[PDB]
């Protein structure tokens, strides 16, 4: 509860410096407490991203798993794609900071692998699913076009979150993804 | 030219450790020199690492033009994403280090950025001259559909060079991306 004031304040942080720029005493101050009543609730600032990051890889893993227990082949697709850019786009800083991290932080970087690892399994398996029932062509082996496609969204996405040159522009990113997941998915 | 041999010991050394565990006095040792000949050539070590990066960027850059002063559509593709398979594969740690340092360097990840534009408005006017030519459908913008394309590249070819989970097997990004880049470029 202290806990979640931390968790506010540094997602509130985030969004105007990195988090080499915001030192634990920005934290506690935000939070209003101490900075040894933080050092309680986590060990670091680091430890504070990681579970920003934890929130939102499951909030966009649960609304994922809404929509799979469930329009026409390209609607399905934009839909999901949908989860990621909503859920991601809404928390920006956060994203913007753990992607970062994955190269500093091992905790970071398993996080998100665990996750990636889950969401391609989730597109690798819906698209064999479209293979059996005839809608999709046997091409590439599944698993791996579905890798590919899942890394091409994660770096599209976080580089037009972060307003990076180049991105494709965050209004235009969900047609130009959707249109290259359903040309791969059911092209020849 | 004892500015190659840093250059070359500090290659070496990226391959077994992170640039964090490679320190100033690891640099000028193998190049056989000492420290303060070494901060003749170089500020510091990102700066190596960013001279690094240069002359790998640059190299793909020198073939990709090699390629452009020139088989079916699958195969014209197939040959420029392999200018950078192969120009990257072939320097996995620096590659991997540079990547890393664009989210703590400004520099690295000007170069990055810069060479990346390039790289887009390339392929942008190829799949430009493609639609002239009627060889290719007027679907998404041009430059957006290549934006996406080539960051697709990037992660997918940097995720397999590291050996990350989750990744596309080396064995198998070609064929990946290819296929994505034919049908997402041809189809509708
Ligand atoms: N970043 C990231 C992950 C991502 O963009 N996706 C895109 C959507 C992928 C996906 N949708 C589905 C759907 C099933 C039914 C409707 S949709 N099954 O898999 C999950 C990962
Ligand atoms: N990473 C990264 C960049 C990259 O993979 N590519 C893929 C190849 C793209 C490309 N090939 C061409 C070609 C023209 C003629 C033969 S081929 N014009 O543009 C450049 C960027």
């Amino acid at each position: 509860d202290r806990e979640l004031a931390i968790l506010a304040t540094a997602e509130n942080l985030l969004e105007d410096r990195p988090l080499a720029d915001i030192s634990v005493d920005d934290l506690a101050k935000g939070a209003g407490i101490s900075r040894p009543t933080f050092y309680f609730y986590f060990p670091s600032k680091e430890a504070v991203l990681l579970t920003l990051l934890d929130r939102v890889v499951n909030q966009a893993d649960m609304a994922l798993q809404t929509l799979a227990e469930n329009t026409d082949r390209e609607n399905m697709w934009r839909t999901g794609i949908n989860v990621f850019f909503e859920t991601f786009g809404s928390h920006k800083a956060v994203t913007r900071a753990g992607q970062a991290a994955r190269a500093t932080s091992v905790e970071v970087a398993e996080l998100w692998s665990t996750f990636m690892q889950k969401w391609i399994a989730y597109t690798a398996a819906v698209i064999d699913a479209e293979r059996d029932r005839g809608a999709a062509p046997r091409t590439l082996p599944a698993h791996e076009l579905a890798t590919a496609l899942n890394l091409m969204n994660e770096r599209t996405l976080f580089a037009s979150f972060a307003g990076e040159q180049p991105s494709v522009p965050e209004a235009r990113v969900l047609d130009t993804l959707v249109h290259i997941w359903v040309t791969s998915i059911y092209g020849e």
